[PDB]
C-alpha cells in the first residue's frame, strides 16, 4: 500500500542513466511500432495478388499473355515489399539490442549505487534503532527488497513502452487505414472479458468445495490416524477403511459434478471466443463485396488491431513490476534518507588531546526503547577518578550494565549527561570517543577471518609486532601459537571453535591494539569455566592501571582490589567505598557478599487406471478429433480469404463466404461437443482412480503395525498430507495434460499433412525454419537461467558479510570499524557490478537475435512464397494456409513444455505411492491365520521377555522380564518410571513381538496365535481416551466389531462404567455427539464411556493404563469406583499410579531396570522395606 514518488526512486540516475532510459525507452517503442506496420504491408501484398488473381481468373482466354503483365506486377511489387520486410528485421534486431540493453546497463548501475548507499545507512543507525527492529528481516530486506527494485526499473520498462507503442500504433492503423472494423472489434470485447470473468467467479467457488469435500474425508482420516492405536486394539479397521470408502464415494460424485460444469465451461468460453472473431471477420467481409475495403485492407486493420488489443495483457505484468519497485523502494529508501542523532560515521565534535580519563554522571535519567513501560534508571550521581578502577555491584536489573552502554554514548540520556574529562560527551566526536573506550563484554564475538585480521579490527594500521605483544601482554601468545598456521588461523561460527576463556583475551588483546584511555569491561569473567577464568583475569589486571575502568561482574573476586565499589538499589545509587567500609555499612554489598559465600518408468500406476478400458479411448478418439477439427478451421480462414483473393468475377463471391462463415459455425459447435467430452471423460476417469488410489492407501495404511506409526518421518499430519496430495497428483498426470497433449500431437499431425501435401517445398522451408527460432528460444532461457543462478551465488557472498555485519552490529560499533564492512561489502559487489554490464549485452544480442529469427524468417517466408514459387504454378492461398497450420501447430505443441513437470510432480507423487501400498508389516491384522481358541479362561505368561522400541534401540526398556497372572486376578504393576510399566499391555496386545523371550496367554504363545482374535478378548483402556465424532451409544458399541451390538447391551455396559448419570441427562441421550464436534464433556465422562466400550467386548482380560493419570477431585473417586467394579471378575492387568488404590490386589509385581524386582501382595511387600515400601511411603507423606 505505500509506494514512492517516481522521481525519487531514480534519485540516481544522472547523466547517461537518464540518457539509455531515453534512447532505450525510444528504440523500444520504435521497436513495438514496428510490428503493426508489418501487418500493414502485410494488405499490399495482398492486394497485389488481389488485383492478379482477379484479372488472371478473368480471362479465361489468353494464356501467353496472363504470363507476362502478371509475373511484371509481381516481380516489382514482391521484391518491393521483400525489400521492405528485409528492412523491418535489421530494424527489430537493432532497436531490441537497444531496448533491453539500455535498461538493463542503467538498472546495473542504479542497483550497485543502491545497495552501496543502503547498506551504508544500515551501519549508519544508532543503537536504539536496532532495538526495536529485527534484523533478519533486514538483511532479507536488503537482498530480496533491492532486486524487486532491480526487477521494476530493468529492462521491463522497455517491455512496457514497446507495448503502448504496438497498442497506439496497432489502433492507429487500425482507424486510419479503417476505423468501422475497430469499433466492431472493440464491441465484442465485453463479451470476451465476462466470459474469462465465468471463470473467476466458477474457479475461486468450487476450488473450495473440493478443499471442503475431501476435509470431509480427511478428517476421518485424521481422527483415525491420530486415534490409531485404539482402532488398532478393538479392530475397526474395516469400518475407519468402509467410513472413509463412503467418504470418497461423495468426493466422487462431487468431483464428476465438477468435471462436468468445468468441461461446458471451457467449450462455451471458446465457441463465444471463436465466434466472436469471426462475426467480426465475417463483417470484415460484409464490407468488402460493398467496396467499402480492399480484401487487403480487412486483414491490416484486423491483425492491426487485435495485435494491439492483446498487447494491452502483454504489458499488464511489466506496470505490476514498476509498482512493486516503487512500494520496495520505499522501506529502502526510508533508510537511506533517516538521519541519526548520534551518527558515527560524522566528522564533528572535539577530540581532545591528552585524556586524563576522569568520568562522572550527573543525575542520568534512562529508559531503553521499551520507554514509558519500564525506567531502569531513576537519577545517577557516580565519580570515578582518573587511573582508579570503580567496580559497579547490583543484585538485578543490571543497570549495571547500563552505564557501560552510556560511556559508549550508544545511547543519550533523558535527562542528565555523562561527563568524560570535563566535557559533555555528546560534545566530542563519536569515532573518537568509541577509539578511546575498550570495551570487554560478556559474550566475546569473533569476525570469520585470520586472529591478526580479528586483532587488525582493533586498528588498522598495525604490524604482526604490535600483534605479537598485544597476545602476549594479555596471556593470549602461548596458547595460539601451539594451534596450526599460527596468526593465520581461522575463527567464526564455521571453523575453528575455541574455549571460550580462549575468545575472551582475543576480544582483550582485540581491544587493547585499541590503546584507549577508557575501560569497559562488562560480565567478562562472568558466565566462563573456573579455571581458564583466572588465566583471564591475570590478563584484565594487566589490561588496567593504565587506564581509568568501569567494571560490571557478578564475580566478587575481581572486586577487591577495586579502588572503589558501588552498588545499585532501584537504579539508584546507595553504596560507594573500599571494600572495608560497605562491610561496616552491612548494607547491599554486605548483603550479597554474604549470599554467594525417484523417477522411473512406472507403468502399474496406469495398470490400475486399466480398471476403465473404455473413457480413456472415448476422449482420446475424442482429443484426435479435435486435434484434426482445429487446423480445419485455419483451412478456413485460408479459404475465407483464398476464394476472395482467387475471386475473378465477383458475383460468386458474395455467396460462397455465407457458406464458409456457416462451415466454421457448425465447425465450432463440432468443436463444442468433442471438446466436452475429452474432458468429461478424462474428468470421471480421474475422479474414480482417486477413490481407489485413497481407498487402497487406507486400507494398506491401517495394514502397517504400531512399529511404523511411530516413525518419527510418519505423524498423523504427514500422513494426511502423503495421502491427499499423491492422489491428486496422479489424476493430474492421466487428465487434462494428456488429453491435451493428444489433442495437440493430432493438431499438428493433421496440419502438417495438409500443409505438406499442398505447397511442394515451400512446408519443406518452414520446416527448417520454425524448428530453429524455437530452439534459439530455448537456448535463450537457458542462458538466461545460467546467469540467473550465477548472479544469485556472487551476490550471497556479499550479503554474507553483510549478515555477519548486521547481527553482529551492537560489537562493531562498539569497536568503530564500520567503514571497514563498508568497504568489504563494496570490494564484494564490485563483482555482480561489472558482471550485470555483461549482462546487459548478453540479454540485448538474445533477444534482439530471437525477434530477427522471427522477422527474417517470414521475409523468407514470402520471398520464397512468391518469386521461384509464383513464378510457378502454385497459388497464395496455399501460403495462408501452411502459415497459420504450421505456426498454430506449433504453438500448440508449446503446451507439451508447460504440462512437463506436472508428469514428473505426478510420478514423484506416484513413486511414493506404489511404495506405501507394497510395503507389508510383521504383524499383520488381516492375515486370516491364526488359532482362534475355544477355552475361555485367561492366563498371561510373559517369560524372559528382552524388549527395546524400534523407533530408540538404545536405552532398554524391558530386558529379561517374566510376569504370570492368573484368571480373575488384578495384576499390580509398579515402576520407578518410563513405559516399563506400560510395555507390558504393549505386548500382551501384541504391538510388538518381544526381541527375546516370549509372552503367553492361555498357554499358547501369542505371536503363533492369531492377532486379531487375541486382541479381541482384551479390554485396552488408556490414560486418555479418545472418542470419535459420533454417538456414544456407538462410542460403547466400537468396543464389539464383526456384530452390531444391542441397544440394551450397550446400555448394559453404560451401566456398569457408572456413566449413565449423564447419558440420560442428556436431550439427546444415548445418540448425543461427542469429539468436540457435537457437545464437549469432561474427562471422567470420556473415560467411563472407554470403559463402558471396554466391557461391551465383555473382555476376559482387561488392562488399566494410569486411568487415573488426568483426573481430580470426586471425578478420581468415582472412576476408580467403577474400575474397582469392572475387574475382580476378570483377569485385571492394571499399572495405575495411585498406590493407595492397589492395596487390595492380589498381587503387586515392582519393576526394575526391565527386569522384574519384588513383587507379592501388599502386606507382603509392605512387611519387606525396600522399593515397593519405598513407593508407598513416599506418596502416602507427599
Ligand atoms: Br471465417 C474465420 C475463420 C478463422 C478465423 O481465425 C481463426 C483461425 Br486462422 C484459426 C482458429 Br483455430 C480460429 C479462428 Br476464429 C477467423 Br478471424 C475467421
Ligand atoms: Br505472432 C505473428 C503472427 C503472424 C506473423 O506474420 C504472418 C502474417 Br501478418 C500472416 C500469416 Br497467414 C502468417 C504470418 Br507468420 C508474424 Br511476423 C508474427
Amino acid at each position: 500500500k505505500p509506494a514512492v514518488s517516481v522521481l525519487t526512486m531514480f534519485r540516481y540516475a544522472g547523466w547517461l542513466d537518464r540518457l539509455y532510459m531515453l534512447v532505450g525507452t525510444l528504440a523500444a517503442i520504435i521497436h513495438g511500432v514496428a510490428l503493426p506496420l508489418m501487418m500493414l504491408i502485410f494488405g499490399d501484398m495482398t492486394d497485389s495478388f488481389a488485383s492478379v488473381g482477379q484479372v488472371s481468373k478473368q480471362s479465361t482466354q489468353m494464356s501467353e499473355a496472363d504470363k507476362r503483365a502478371m509475373f511484371a506486377k509481381l516481380e516489382e511489387e514482391m521484391t518491393t515489399y521483400a525489400y521492405y520486410y528485409t528492412g523491418i528485421g535489421a530494424g527489430v534486431l537493432i532497436v531490441a539490442y537497444i531496448q533491453v540493453s539500455f535498461w538493463c546497463l542503467a538498472a546495473g548501475r542504479q542497483i550497485h549505487k543502491i545497495r552501496q548507499k543502503f547498506f551504508h545507512a544500515i551501519m549508519n543507525q544508532e543503537i536504539g534503532w536496532f532495538d526495536v527492529h529485527d534484523v533478519g528481516e533486514l538483511n532479507t530486506r536488503l537482498t530480496d527488497d533491492v532486486s524487486k527494485i532491480n526487477e521494476g526499473i530493468g529492462d521491463k520498462i522497455g517491455m512496457f513502452f514497446q507495448a503502448m507503442a504496438t497498442f497506439f500504433g496497432g489502433f492507429i492503423i487500425g482507424f486510419t487505414r479503417g476505423w468501422k472494423l475497430t469499433l466492431v472489434i472493440l464491441a465484442i470485447s465485453p463479451v470476451l472479458g465476462l466470459s474469462a470473468g465465468i471463470w473467476a467467479k466458477i474457479l475461486s467457488s468450487f476450488t473450495d468445495k473440493e478443499l471442503h469435500a475431501y476435509a470431509k474425508a480427511g478428517a476421518v482420516a485424521e481422527e483415525v490416524l491420530a486415534a490409531i492405536r485404539t482402532v488398532i486394539a478393538f479392530g475397526g479397521q474395516k469400518k475407519e477403511l468402509e467410513r472413509y470408502n463412503n467418504n470418497l464415494e461423495e468426493a466422487k460424485r462431487l468431483g464428476i459434478k465438477k468435471a462436468i460444469t468445468a468441461n461446458i465451461s471451457m467449450g462455451a468460453a471458446f465457441l463465444l471466443i471463436a465466434a466472436s472473431y469471426a462475426l467480426a471477420f465475417w463483417y470484415g467481409t460484409s464490407l468488402v463485396i460493398s467496396k467499402e475495403y480492399s480484401i487487403g485492407q480487412v486483414l491490416t486493420v484486423f491483425f492491426s488491431v487485435l495485435i494491439g488489443a492483446f498487447s494491452v495483457g502483454q504489458a499488464s505484468p511489466n506496470i505490476e513490476a514498476f509498482a512493486n519497485a516503487r512500494g520496495a523502494a520505499y522501506e529502502v529508501f526510508k533508510i537511506i534518507d533517516n538521519k541519526p542523532s548520534i551518527d558515527s560515521f560524522s566528522k564533528s565534535g572535539h577530540k581532545p588531546d591528552n585524556i586524563q580519563g576522569n568520568l562522572e554522571f550527573k543525575n542520568i535519567h534512562f529508559s531503553y526503547p521499551s520507554r514509558k513501560e519500564v525506567q531502569i534508571l531513576k537519577g545517577l550521581n557516580l565519580k570515578v577518578k582518573s587511573g582508579q578502577t570503580v567496580a559497579l555491584v547490583g543484585n538485578s536489573g543490571c543497570g549495571k550494565s547500563t552505564t557501560v552502554q552510556l560511556m559508549q554514548r550508544l545511547y543519550d540520556p533523558l535527562d542528565g549527561m555523562v561527563s568524560i574529562d570535563g566535557q559533555d560527551i555528546r560534545t566530542i566526536n563519536v569515532r573518537y570517543l568509541r577509539e578511546i573506550i575498550g570495551v570487554v563484554s560478556q559474550e566475546p564475538v569473533l569476525f570469520a577471518t585470520t586472529i591478526a585480521e580479528n586483532i587488525r579490527y582493533g586498528r588498522e594500521d598495525v604490524t604482526m609486532d604490535e600483534i605479537e605483544k598485544a597476545v602476549k601482554e594479555a596471556n593470549a601468545y602461548d596458547f595460539i601459537m601451539k594451534l596450526p598456521h599460527q596468526f593465520d588461523t581461522l575463527v567464526g561460527e564455521r571453523g575453528a571453535q575455541l574455549s571460550g576463556g580462549q575468545k575472551q583475551r582475543i576480544a582483550i588483546a582485540r581491544a587493547l591494539v585499541r590503546n584507549p584511555k577508557i575501560l569497559l569491561l562488562d560480565e567478562a569473567t562472568s558466565a566462563l569455566d573456573t579455571e581458564s577464568e583466572a588465566v583471564v583475569q591475570a590478563a584484565l589486571d594487566k589490561a588496567r592501571e593504565g587506564r581509568t575502568t568501569i567494571v560490571i561482574a557478578h564475580r566478587l573476586s575481581t572486586v577487591r582490589n577495586a579502588d572503589v565499589i558501588a552498588g545499585f538499589d532501584g537504579g539508584v545509587i546507595v553504596e560507594q567505598g573500599n571494600h572495608d567500609e560497605l562491610m561496616r555499612e552491612k548494607g547491599i554489598y554486605f548483603k550479597l557478599v554474604m549470599t554467594q559465600t525417484p523417477p522411473a518408468s512406472f507403468w502399474r500406476i496406469l495398470k490400475l487406471n486399466s480398471t476403465e478400458w473404455p473413457y480413456f479411448v472415448v476422449g482420446i478418439f475424442c482429443a484426435i478429433i479435435n486435434g484434426g477439427l482445429q487446423p480445419a478451421f485455419s483451412v478456413i480462414f485460408s479459404k475465407v480469404v483464398g476464394v476472395f483473393t482467387n475471386g475473378g468475377p465477383p458475383e460468386t463471391q458474395r455467396q460462397n463466404s455465407n457458406l464458409f462463415s456457416l462451415l466454421f459455425l457448425i465447425l465450432g459447435i463440432i468443436s463444442f461437443i468433442t471438446f466436452f467430452l475429452q474432458g468429461f471423460t478424462f474428468g470421471k476417469a480421474g475422479e474414480i482412480l482417486t477413490k481407489r488410489l485413497r481407498y487402497m492407501v487406507f486400507k494398506s495404511m491401517l495394514r502397517q503395525d504400531v512399529s511404523w506409526f511411530d516413525d518419527p518421518k510418519n505423524t498423523t499430519g504427514a500422513l494426511t498430507t502423503r495421502l491427499a496430495n499423491d492422489a491428486a497428483q496422479v489424476k493430474g498426470a492421466t487428465g487434462s495434460r494428456l488429453a491435451v497433449i493428444f489433442q495437440n500431437i493430432a493438431n499438428l499431425g493433421t496440419g502438417i499433412i495438409i500443409s505438406l501435401i499442398y505447397g511442394w517445398q515451400l512446408t519443406l522451408l518452414l520446416l527448417a525454419i520454425v524448428p530453429i527460432i524455437a530452439i534459439a528460444g530455448v537456448v535463450e532461457m537457458k542462458m538466461l537461467s545460467g546467469q540467473a543462478l550465477k548472479d544469485k551465488k556472487e551476490l550471497e557472498g556479499s550479503g554474507k558479510i553483510a549478515t555477519e555485519a548486521i547481527e553482529n552490529f551492537r560489537t562493531v560499533v562498539s569497536l568503530t570499524r564500520e567503514q571497514k564492512f563498508e568497504t568489504m561489502y563494496a570490494q564484494s559487489l564490485q563483482i555482480p557490478y561489472r558482471n550485470a554490464m555483461k549482462k546487459a549485452h548478453v540479454f540485448g544480442i538474445t533477444f534482439s537475435f530471437t525477434q530477427a529469427m522471427m522477422y527474417f524468417s517470414y521475409a523468407a517466408a514470402f520471398r520464397f512464397g512468391a518469386y521461384l514459387v509464383t513464378q510457378q504454378l502454385m497459388t497464395f492461398e496455399n501460403v495462408l494456409l501452411v502459415f497459420s497450420a504450421i505456426v498454430f501447430g506449433a504453438m500448440a505443441v508449446g503446451q507439451v513444455s508447460s504440462f512437463a513437470p506436472d508428469y514428473a510432480k505426478a510420478t514423484v507423487s506416484a513413486s511414493h505411492i506404489i511404495r506405501i501400498i507394497e510395503k507389508t508389516p510383521e504383524i499383520d491384522s488381516y492375515s486370516t491365520q491364526g488359532l482362534k481358541p475355544n477355552m475361555l479362561e485367561g492366563n498371561v505368561q510373559f517369560s524372559g521377555v528382552v524388549f527395546n522400541y524400534p523407533t530408540r534401540p538404545s536405552i532398554p526398556v524391558l530386558q529379561g522380564l517374566s510376569l504370570e497372572v492368573k484368571k480373575g486376578q488384578t495384576l499390580a504393576l509398579v515402576g520407578s518410571s518410563g513405559c516399563g510399566k506400560s510395555t507390558v499391555v504393549q505386548l500382551l496386545e501384541r504391538f510388538y513381538d518381544p526381541m527375546a523371550g516370549s509372552v503367553f496367554l492361555d498357554g499358547k504363545e501369542i505371536k503363533q496365535l492369531n492377532v486379531q482374535w487375541l486382541r479381541a478378548q482384551l479390554g485396552i483402556v488408556s490414560q486418555e481416551p479418545i472418542l470419535f465424532d459420533c454417538s456414544i451409544a456407538e462410542n460403547i458399541a466400537y468396543g464389539d466389531n464383526s456384530r452390531v451390538v444391542s441397544y440394551e447391551e450397550i446400555v448394559r455396559a453404560a451401566k456398569e462404567a457408572n456413566i449413565h448419570q449423564f447419558i440420560d441427562s442428556l436431550p439427546d441421550k444415548y445418540n448425543t455427539r461427542v469429539g468436540d464436534k457435537g457437545t464437549q464433556l469432561s474427562g471422567g465422562q470420556k473415560q467411563r464411556i472407554a470403559i463402558a466400550r471396554a466391557l461391551v467386548r465383555q473382555p476376559h482380560i482387561l488392562l488399566l493404563d494410569e486411568a487415573t493419570s488426568a483426573l481430580d477431585t470426586e471425578s478420581e473417586k468415582v472412576v476408580q469406583e467403577a474400575l474397582d467394579k469392572a475387574r475382580e471378575g476378570r483377569t485385571c492387568i492394571v499399572i495405575a499410579h495411585r498406590l493407595s488404590t492397589i492395596q487390595n490386589a492380589d498381587l503387586i509385581v515392582v519393576i526394575q531396570n526391565g527386569k522384574v524386582k519384588e513383587h507379592g501382595t501388599h502386606q507382603q511387600l509392605l512387611a519387606q522395606k525396600g522399593i515397593y515400601f519405598s513407593m508407598v511411603s513416599v506418596q502416602a507423606g507427599a
